């Protein structure tokens, strides 16, 4: 069983007339009834709730959203903000569909929090200094790491059990989980980095809960044709890996697919690119893939046209021959 669903927000076209119908009738798509955003097919959820998150200002002053860091938030004020989101995003007690959190703004193993996460370790380690002047470096690392990591746990994972609790019949699981940063300047291969692999071995609280893992597969234009082959191979793979260690239930991998290039959104993939890459997909086992989009990339009536015709012309057909 292979499923393909539609997550591009083509609402957005439904003002100018085009319906996207033919996602469905012609490619064998799943799509929520009506080409609604959210239905019963899927409901993505980007940041929910009140998570404790670093943002900025127009202005520049740093906003440190529910304590900035994990450890400093007030968990029960982010759960009922979350439970009162949900309630009206999915009205649907019932709704048995794919269900998606994204949940960006900090990774839960500290040692992730690298480039512009950095400043959740930073804030992190001066916490612990401002309250223990007289520990050396060490100690204090040692112990903002730790209250991180506990509390970065304890948020992701309440959250989870209240998706759960609340639409008990969907199928939960948090947008890109789990991480490889395989063709990354941490790991410059086709191959995901060593420590990432034992840190998802050590995120079986996540991963049991979940009952979708939801790598995000995008492609880079720089990189050659094998190295965009490899960038999805080597994802799907490790989330196959632990979906298979998994124990509580069977696990669906759904990797998030998007049809633009990554750094070259001007660019749509070329049909090269969606064969080669969607015959990984399908050759590696997964149980289907869900394809995404922005809304600035069809925000106007002259990018809707465009995009269907590109659905038309070059995504829905190999979308219809390879998968489906």
């Amino acid at each position: 069983e292979f499923n393909v669903y539609w997550n591009v927000p083509t609402f957005m076209c439904h003002k100018y007339g085009l319906r996207f119908e033919e996602v469905s009738e012609k490619y064998g798509i799943l799509q929520n009834w009506m080409d609604k955003f959210r239905g019963e097919e899927i409901a993505i959820l980007y940041d929910p709730g009140m998570f404790p998150a670093l943002l900025k200002d127009p202005n520049g002053n740093v906003v440190a959203r529910n304590g900035g860091v994990p450890q400093l938030g007030n968990l029960t004020k982010h759960l009922q903000v979350f439970r009162d989101h949900l309630i009206n995003q999915i009205p649907d007690k019932s709704f048995p569909g794919v269900g998606v959190i994204d949940f960006e703004s900090w990774r839960p193993i500290f040692r992730q929090n690298w480039a512009s996460l950095q400043p959740y370790k930073k804030l992190s380690v001066e916490v612990v200094r401002r309250e223990h002047p007289f520990w050396d470096d060490q100690r204090v690392e040692q112990e903002a790491k730790r209250r991180f990591e506990k509390y970065g746990q304890l948020f992701m994972e309440e959250t989870l059990k209240a998706a759960k609790r609340m639409r008990p019949a969907a199928n939960w699981g948090y947008y890109a989980y789990p991480y490889c940063y395989n063709l990354t300047p941490n790991q410059p291969s086709a191959q995901c980095e060593a420590t990432t692999m034992q840190e998802n071995d050590k995120m079986s609280w996540l991963f049991e809960s979940e009952d979708v893992l939801l790598p995000s597969v995008y492609l880079r234009w720089n990189l050659t044709s094998g190295e965009r082959v490899g960038l999805v191979g080597g994802r799907v793979k490790e989330a196959l890996r632990i979906a298979r260690q998994m124990t509580t239930s069977r696990k669906k991998v759904l990797p998030y697919y998007w049809y633009k290039y990554q750094d070259r959104r001007d660019t749509d993939l070329s049909r090269a690119d969606l064969e080669a890459t969607l015959r990984k997909i399908t050759d590696l086992g997964a149980d289907g893939f869900i394809i995404w989009g922005s809304s600035d990339d069809i925000n106007t009536k002259a990018k809707c046209l465009q995009f269907r015709e590109y659905l038309n012309n070059e995504l829905g057909p190999a979308v219809k021959r390879i998968a489906l």
